[PDB]
């Protein structure tokens, strides 16, 4: 009854404000594909994606252009059409920008899919829309820049900030985090990021120290896909080794689940699936006893999150704000689901024929 | 001293002969990216891309186009290159797509620094040419068309063909695999090919039949990324599993192998990261007593094997041929590799303008 | 094209410096075999290989001498001749002095495939030359002239020195260790080497004792064969065990990773199999997270190291340096390799001449 | 009280009898390093040491002209003789040719003890003499000449032949099996050797067909230090797989033991390290429920197999015959210990002056 009539995607650079100088490379502006997915119904759904990097995002682009033809005249039914991406690529390979592709389909499906029912997403998901307390997400930005946003953070009523280490010596990556524990005082949290840039016996020297001055969780500290090489560092400590923003589907979480690998979990909207991955590796934290957090795409995952019965943080980051509304608030460092239908990604045309690629 | 100096791409759909009718899916024409990488020296390297699906065809050209500037006036040096490539996707992932594209690199890469040294690729690994033993590569044909398929091959001194099954039912696929045998005796090669279209139960019902039937091999029977799920196949199975095919990366060969997925590989050239990622692949196959065979690519596959210590089958499966010269040669069923510097990729100019995209 | 045409060797008793006092026997002088291997090119290739006693020297060249027969007349292909010679040893057993034997000969070969391109070996492996990172190899030298040994590394520029310990009492062992930190300061490194010494129990109170004072790694602590054993100790630390000197060919070393055995591993490129094997280990530790370092051959284990992908130190120890020309050179502790064809081995006749055994 | 005053060894090339071609090259005199071991006591111990290949015969006699400085003086005690060389190896490996001429020292020794003791080696062992079930060993010799040395095998009683296998093709494997058991009939034993020949794959479709032939074992199917491999093929049989013959210590042992590489064993008296490296082997066989056979060494093997708890078979082949008196004899298929003191070993000293190399 309800069909997918189209497919519309531009390719904007945002702008930011600071810029995630990063654990391993640096990032200026956003490089994103916003998607446009038209139905029988008169509603349009929405969604974009995150290129990472702009070598990618012509890329990105043209494959959605040209993924366009499978999708039209299909139905409008988010896990009918996953399934039937996963048979048409098996050959090419289900994963990578392709899955990241198919990631942004989804999402906007579910988003059209709550508009058809007036519902919000979470809603439609079969839950109550509930805060999510979030955290502050930030950079590798030195001693004094990251002391300086940490207060701003708690000022904005945030408890909880994460700061990007790994520097040539464990001695910077301490210094950058007394200078905010400083800041802030003992009852706040300290998330770290290396971003996956130690060796493994490097990262249980660096992991054991900074145990010490009580950070809340180590985060991606070695290569992402040695799973095995992140169960041995979690092996040696007692804090929390936190993985998962690239895990590409379900069944790479349950992969690095099944060995142990970590103590949380924070999936990425994206690469983790869209909505209806989402849903399968929220069962698979469930069934391990995996606290589960997000990664980006703060306005789907405040939805998706309350949807988690492992539901843990909510990474605030927001990539996107230049084009869409402030829909999604943030009351007392907790994130709040706007009372809109589906997700409550409303575009800000003038603003995006701004930055239009 | 040796810089890149540019990098050219075009992306042409090259008419075949038959068309891969697959396990799953099928193939008329064929989606490539081929790739010239320049070099101070005066040199050109080669490489081709294989798309899968002309869905992948822009992006993945784009996406080449856009990597160009990261490799420009760095030096000709595959090994380094190669970890400089993964440090810069690390964020975005350094698989599919962008992994595929920079094993394109690689191989140019590779194929340049033979010329340079006017030797053949084979040579520069430090290894003797050797012809290999190939098979004819066939797809989903129907009993009629894969018997008449097969005699041709023995009648070009093959002593092996490769065809594609898993039909509806289980009759059919004994029905195609018997009417080769009697077409061509007992002492002949049939290697099976499921193209990952059975669950893991009916994997273990068919493969069981068939191996009454004496196939060489069972290829790809469940869902590639089903590591376990093939362990439990092969697991009743005196005939070998085989797999390797979607491996993006040493790395996931790795895992695959350290659980006992199967008894054989055929990692893909492109996939698996090109020269380099090979002579990886290579070591671990050597080290966990894996006969190793090759995937496309039979160009470049029959250089590498040779340097392989554990070197199987090549697959004989001409994608490229309606745009090269016909440098690699087939001698009673084995394959000669050129004596040529570099790969022996020769382009044939005329024929590329005429396939275009 | 290229043939082996000929094989000399030279067994000679160089004069050293310090000597080697190690953590179970000690050494004087250093009895080495040196190696030429003709070629149909006009160019000869070199090794040599350190016999560790005087007892093995007569033996290891007389092995050499009689292997020569099997090697001329083929091509100069490594990979190849690597291959042939592990099938005409599989039953009298291709380890120890054989496979000693077999990668002296490797490396040669690789040296003069080199100069057949006019190019520095670690180019003809597809990489690029970097400065390694080296430390001071010193002996079992006890407290007083193991502080005099630190000072002057660390004057020469050196980051790091490695010290022999295994004393009869853990308390001497400790007396060494703080000397020379108090004569260097804490940003220096210590590595500690118990050269074997040790059962499995005692080298977990050592060596915790000794992670308490700061040792960069602990090197085989138990006997080398017991790779289980040395999990053991492991798995009682938060500081590195490191080992690899004793692993006779690559299978060796896939055994100990295997299981865990250590966090570190630093082949030696003799034992390993030369340049071959070498290439294969370093695919090895890449999969399995293990930052990979050197023993002995610091000529070529700088070349070698810098197309490691998980390349960490190399050890500085001379054991040729009165036979061959000073080529490579250390610039601020870190290595550098000679900008030669091959591994830059130049022979002192003259002195050759002095120390013929 | 008893010292070792003088080592001699003499190295000859021994004529045989039939030829050991074997399941991958082949053998046609004998390459052996006759040892004499002179005691403070009047007595002279003897051993002999198997070179496998001449290129390594000349290498083994320098090896132990060397070491004999190690020994003298030192009191007649293997097993603290043994201790004291494996200290003394330790940097440069306790195995290969090192382990080997250990080995041969051992033997001696041990010899050299029982004449001190006027006393049959196996009785000092603490054991009574009994007869012990041997099988005549044959090479690669075709279907006629394999035929034809197993009827005059059963004609001299012996109760089973061992045969070397590994044709190019499966069919011929299986033709001189059928050959040799039409000849004799089903009450006869069948051992075949592959000689480490095979692939793992191809090891366990031979293996399947040959258990339907009804082999009493399969030995040393595939690469010797595969055990993961060997533990794979055994695993899909009913047939035992038997290994041993290439184990360098009671340590390689264990390790092949302890993954379940085998059903059956058959250490080799030198490799595993003479009369000291056996009785460990015979305690972990016993441990492990492996019933341990012999290889080569058919005059120390008798007395050691029947000191061993979980005896099987004595294989003969008969290396050293030409140069040694025929003390050891055969009773309806049964090795015969001799009632002399020591091994039993007595040089014909006229022959051996005619075979000095
Ligand atoms: C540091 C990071 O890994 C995170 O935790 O959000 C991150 C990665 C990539 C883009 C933005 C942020
Ligand atoms: C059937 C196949 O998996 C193969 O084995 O080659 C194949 C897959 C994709 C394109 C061509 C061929
Ligand atoms: C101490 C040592 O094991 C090392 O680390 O280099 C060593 C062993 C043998 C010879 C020289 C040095
Ligand atoms: C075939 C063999 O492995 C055996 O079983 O004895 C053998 C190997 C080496 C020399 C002689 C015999
Ligand atoms: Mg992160
Ligand atoms: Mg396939
Ligand atoms: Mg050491
Ligand atoms: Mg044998």
């Amino acid at each position: 009854e309800v069909l997918i009539t189209g497919l519309r995607t531009r390719a904007v650079n945002v702008p930011l404000a600071y810029p995630v100088h990063t654990a391993v490379g640096t990032v200026g502006t956003a490089p994103l594909v916003l998607i446009d997915l038209a139905t029988s119904a008169g509603v349009v759904g929405h969604s974009y994606l995150f290129a990472y990097t702009p070598v990618a995002l012509k890329s990105l682009k043209q494959l959605l252009d040209d993924m366009a033809a499978m999708i039209v005249n299909e139905p409008l039914a988010p896990v009918s059409l996953e399934a039937m991406l996963a048979k048409r690529f098996c050959l090419a390979g289900y994963t990578g920008l392709i899955r990241m592709a198919a990631a942004g389909i989804d999402m906007a499906a579910w988003d059209a899919l709550g508009k058809v029912h007036e519902t919000p997403l979470v809603k439609l998901l079969g839950a109550n829309a509930r805060p999510v307390q979030a955290y502050d997400s930030h950079s590798l930005d030195g001693v004094k820049l990251a002391t300086e946003r940490a207060v701003t953070a708690a000022e904005l009523g945030f408890r909880a900030v994460k700061t990007k280490i790994g520097y040539p010596a464990l001695d910077q990556d301490l210094a950058v985090v007394r200078s905010i524990r400083q800041a802030v005082g003992d009852d706040f949290g300290i998330m770290v990021d290396y971003n996956q840039s130690l060796d493994v016996p490097a990262a249980i020297k660096r992991s054991q120290a900074l145990q010490q001055e009580g950070v809340t969780w180590i985060e991606e500290p070695t290569l992402q896909h040695d799973y095995e090489g992140h169960q041995r560092i979690q092996s040696k400590l007692n804090v929390p080794v936190q993985m998962g923003e690239n895990w590409l589907g379900p069944e790479e979480m349950f992969k690095a689940l099944s060995i142990g690998a970590c103590r949380l979990a924070m999936p990425n909207a994206m690469k983790i699936g869209g909505v209806t991955g989402w849903i399968r590796a929220s069962a698979l934290a469930q069934q391990f006893g995996i606290p589960m957090s997000s990664h980006l795409f703060q306005e789907i995952s405040a939805h998706l999150l309350a949807a988690t019965p492992t539901a843990h943080w909510l990474e605030r980051l927001d990539l996107a704000g230049s084009v869409i509304e402030p829909t999604l608030t943030f009351e007392g460092g907790n994130a709040v689901i706007p009372d809109l239908p589906g997700v409550g990604i409303i575009w800000r045309e003038k603003e995006i024929g701004k930055y239009l690629v």
